[PDB]
DNA sequence: GTGCCTGGAGACTAGGGAGTAATCCCCTTGGCGGTTAAAACGCGGGGGACAGCGCGTACGTGCGTTTAAGCGGTGCTAGAGCTGTCTACGACCAATTGAGCGGCCTCGGCACCGGGATTCTCGA
């Protein structure tokens, strides 16, 4: 069954990743920066989709760099390659 | 569907940009020779790309379990506008001055060029 999750994540066209736990990480480098701030939910779900879209782009990035080096299980220093052509 | 508040539409009068005469004029585009360092043809090769095998392990997959965690309510709490009211507050045209450009003249280490001392050959 390899085929099923790749068709079923990529046609829902919706999140898929927590919200609640990801304001209590966004309280929690809030903390680490600033004096607590109250957030709206919106900017909350924008970055959300920041990060949705930064790490699908990370790995799709990384898709053709997996069969490239002759493998198919991605590596730790395909996350230290690609971020050379992202900056 | 119904609707009232307000930006949108627009002509008249000062008032500052546009492209057409005008002319330098500097940079460029085009070609002739030379000579030379780089581009191209070829040839043996060997070191690096590539197919395949050994393997083992660690993730593909499945199952018991916990583990927050999501959906719905609602008060608690404390942060975001808006109209008054008053203060600052940065610009406009003009005399005086200024300070960095147009073109000029002076140094100074780097590369080339000649003597003093040293070494090599012959002669005396």
């Amino acid at each position: 069954l390899a085929l099923y999750e790749i068709r079923k994540y990529q046609r829902s066209t919706d999140l898929l990743i927590s919200k609640i736990p990801f304001a209590r990480l966004v309280k929690e480098v809030t903390d680490e920066f600033t004096q607590d701030l109250r957030w709206q939910s919106m900017a909350i779900m924008a970055l959300q989709e920041a990060s949705e879209a930064y790490l699908v782009g990370l790995l799709e990035h990384t898709n053709l760099l997996a069969l490239h080096a002759k493998r198919i299980t991605i590596m730790k220093k395909d996350m230290q390659l690609a971020r050379r052509i992202r900056g």
